[PDB]
């Protein structure tokens, strides 16, 4: 009954933030096991945001230099190293509240939350997906960096993002836990362009299977479609190219639903060709992408 | 920077959830002090969901007849009650992780954060509204009810959902955490009209707030108009009948954004009587009024 964009629980996570503390700079970090982990540009003053040399940067820095408070409570920092734009700063104390973990690098076009934080104390939490371009259209103030994204199966927790800066358009950039940033961009304060904003196009599939299960039914059609048909006319609405893949992810969804994969398919090619003619599916007016399918079989369990 | 549904970070209420067992019947409990709040309707077995004689039914039942579990820890019930539509199983041990909470019925038209579980164990959490009809346009499967709905400030949790049912129109019904329903629904097997779905005209207006602050102007116009005026206006569009206390909620966005709550309304007179233009207001293609005025100005501190 119903459906909208459902973040996991966020309680796993909480217990993993911190402030971050260097110079001016604070921030949020990760606290798993003995080690923190934080954006590397803590350690860059103002004058050192166009083309930081972080090597030289991190170089004038000590151990003590980096404050980090899990809360009232002061950890120690017994030793720091930068990997990729992401420090590791390794407290003398281990948290008690570690859940099993494991860093993971989202492919494009998969979904997680994020848990936006502020001065080390969480403040929301809400879905996001990796768009095509790399981007994610998450909700970030200043002091938001540190925010990590995750994914939670069983006791584990499979963290994915941390949030390092913003893009000219409002958009936002950031790296895996390993400290690789998504897609093209640096942590330099320089403009970025993010690139074209495709549309995943698996996912608005999968969003549609959820309308049919929930009631929505008026967008299905008589009609159906073929792959290379589909491609052609989603491409003018810079859609991601429907893959055999894509049509298997969706097999668990349209065996169950009784709708064929390109059924669909032919149902969203009039969709994009016509509109939504004022209609409305699951609550919105436009084509929703931020739900993967297996978000989808997860909620209509 | 960008804009979305977020909940509260749902960790204080975690440590809240049980499984609760009646029989064949099980759903979820909430587990504060020495107490643990569900929906009077687990005593119901199949053959008494028509009308119940909840006072004969409950007659029949005794502490052993309720099993609590806090994961694999079962809680010992030595002492039931019904209050209202609730039931208040005391159990022997009090809950080592209750947050500082109360018990608040709040208004139509307010949101509040919904931890949907199954089994006692947390699935999800998303943001909802009380809608001025008395239902919520929320997510749930069977065994979903004994979630609950909350507000966080600061270290006090505000508990004011209870979910209890759903309606013939796929919206669902529920209690505060006394046991009262909102709405004049009943928790009866039978067919309950929620009435017409009003839009909250103060939410609207608060959310083309952020709107403009996040660089979404495209719908502001050289009008104005005048407080009745905007009502008649909008009751054809069945839209909430904006007070002046709605205005002076919004006085505080209104002072910040420069622009004037009645030349907002002028804005959504023109947004109702044209439509969109297929254009789009922080990433939704319809307006939105599930974002309080009190939600933005936090989202957008
Ligand atoms: C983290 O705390 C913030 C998050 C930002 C604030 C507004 N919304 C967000 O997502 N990150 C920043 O402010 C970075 C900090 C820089 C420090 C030096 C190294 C590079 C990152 N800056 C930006 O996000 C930033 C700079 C900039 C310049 C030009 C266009 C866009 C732009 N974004
Ligand atoms: C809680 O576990 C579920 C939640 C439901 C399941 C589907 N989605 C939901 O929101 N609650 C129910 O299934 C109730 C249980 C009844 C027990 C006896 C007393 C009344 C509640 N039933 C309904 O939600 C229900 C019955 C019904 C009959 C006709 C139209 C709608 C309708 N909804």
């Amino acid at each position: 009954s119903g459906f909208r964009k459902m973040a996991f629980p966020s309680g796993k996570v909480e217990g993993c933030m911190v402030q971050v503390i260097c110079g001016t700079t604070t921030l949020n970090g990760l606290w798993l096991d003995d080690v923190v982990y934080c954006p590397r540009h803590v350690i860059c003053t103002s004058e050192d945001m166009f083309n930081p040399n972080y090597e030289d940067l991190l170089i004038r820095k000590s151990n003590h230099n980096f404050l980090v408070q899990a809360g009232n409570v002061q950890l120690r920092v017994i030793g720091h190293s930068m990997q990729n734009c992401v420090l590791k700063l390794k407290v003398d104390t281990a948290n008690p509240k570690t859940p099993k973990y494991k860093f993971v690098r989202i492919q494009p076009g998969q979904t997680f939350s994020v848990l936006a934080c502020y001065n080390g104390s969480p403040s929301g939490v809400y879905q996001c997906a990796m768009r095509p371009n790399f981007t994610i259209k998450g909700s970030f103030l200043n002091g938001s960096c540190g925010s990590v994204g995750f994914n939670i199966d069983y006791d584990c927790v499979s963290f994915c993002y941390m949030h390092h800066m913003v893009l000219p358009t409002g958009v936002h950039a950031g790296t895996d836990l390993e400290g690789n940033f998504y897609g093209p961009f640096v942590d330099r304060q320089t403009a970025q362009a993010a690139g074209t904003d495709t549309t995943i196009t698996v996912n608005v599939l999968a969003w549609l299977y959820a309308a049919v299960i929930n009631g929505d039914r008026w967008f299905l059609n008589r009609f159906t479609t073929t792959l290379n048909d589909f491609n052609l006319v989603a491409m003018k609405y810079n859609y991601e190219p429907l893959t055999q893949d894509h049509v298997d992810i969706l097999g668990p969804l349209s065996a169950q639903t009784g709708i064929a994969v390109l059924d669909m398919c032919a149902s969203l090619k009039e969709l994009l060709q016509n509109g939504m003619n004022g209609r409305t599916i699951l609550g919105s007016a436009l084509l929703e992408d931020e739900f993967t399918p297996f978000d989808v079989v997860r909620q209509c369990s």
